[PDB]
Parts: C-alpha cells; structure tokens; sequence
C-alpha cells in the first residue's frame, strides 16, 4: 500500500570575481526540487531552510516554488533542511542536514545534488492522491 516520491536536494557555490563590501567571497544557492515531470507543490506545504545564525532572518520559508534560498558569503556549514507534507499522519516532515560546502578560489565552482527517496506507508487516501498527483509510484 506504500507510496514512493522523489526529492533532489542540491547546491551551487561560485567564487566572486571580487568580494562584497563585507569580504562575502561566495555566491551560493541551495534547494529542494522534484525530478524531472515531477510537481512535489502537490505533497509539500513548505520548505524551511535553516541558515547558520551569521545570516539575518535565517529561517526562510518557500511556500511556492522555487524551494530555494540565494545568498553570499565566505564559509559553508551544515544547513538544516525541513520539508513539510500536506499530511494528516506521520510523517509530517523530514528534516535533512544538508552540507553545504564552498571550494577554494581557483578551484572549480560546485554544484552537487543529494537524492532522496520517501517511502509513504499506508497514506491516507487524500495524501495518497496528493502522493500521485505529484509524480509518486503505487
Ligand atoms: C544585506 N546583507 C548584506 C545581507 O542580507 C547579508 C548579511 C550577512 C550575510 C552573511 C553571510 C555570512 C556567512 O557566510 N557566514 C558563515 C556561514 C558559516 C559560518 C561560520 C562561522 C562564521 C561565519 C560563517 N555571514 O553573514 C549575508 C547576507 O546576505
């Protein structure tokens, strides 16, 4: 009776051609997405991004797509990810501790992807339809 669906998460870091008026050397960005065909804004309520505490305001929230955050800065961390279902049972989220790592100047850019696949159990039928809508295998 399980449900199966598909999330990338990911990130890209560049080096600045030349630093912020802070010494910020790095653009990065980081996100959750579906696979290709896929539409997971049918199973996920939001995504939390949980920032190291150097950002201002550093939980952000995407309701919508794109799940992602853009910013600058000079050193990686490990970024706390939660997604949360449009679910009345558990789960009612996952948490992922995402690496987001930055390389040196002269090195090249990273842009990597972590692929993660859930496993429903038993959803109830409304999320079960949500689960599918959104590209998921019965
Ligand atoms: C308008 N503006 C400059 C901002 O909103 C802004 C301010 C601060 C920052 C920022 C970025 C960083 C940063 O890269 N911090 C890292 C991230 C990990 C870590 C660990 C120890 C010490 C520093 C750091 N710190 O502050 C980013 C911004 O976009």
């Amino acid at each position: 009776c399980a449900v199966q669906v598909k999330l990338e998460l990911g990130h890209r870091a560049q080096v600045r051609k030349k630093p912020t008026v802070e010494g910020f050397t790095h653009d990065w960005m980081v996100f959750v997405r579906g696979p290709e065909h896929s539409n997971i804004q049918h199973f996920v309520e939001k995504v939390v991004f949980h920032l190291h505490e150097s950002f201002p305001r550093p939980k952000r929230v995407c309701k919508d797509p794109p799940y992602k955050v853009e910013e600058s800065g000079y050193a990686g961390f490990i970024l706390p990810i939660e997604v949360y279902f449009k679910n009345k049972e558990e789960p009612r989220k996952v948490r992922f501790d995402y690496d987001l790592f930055l390389h040196l100047e002269g090195h090249p850019p990273v842009n990597h992807l972590r692929c993660e696949k859930l496993t429903f159990n038993n959803p109830t039928e409304d999320f079960r339809r949500k689960l599918l809508k959104a590209g998921g295998d019965a």
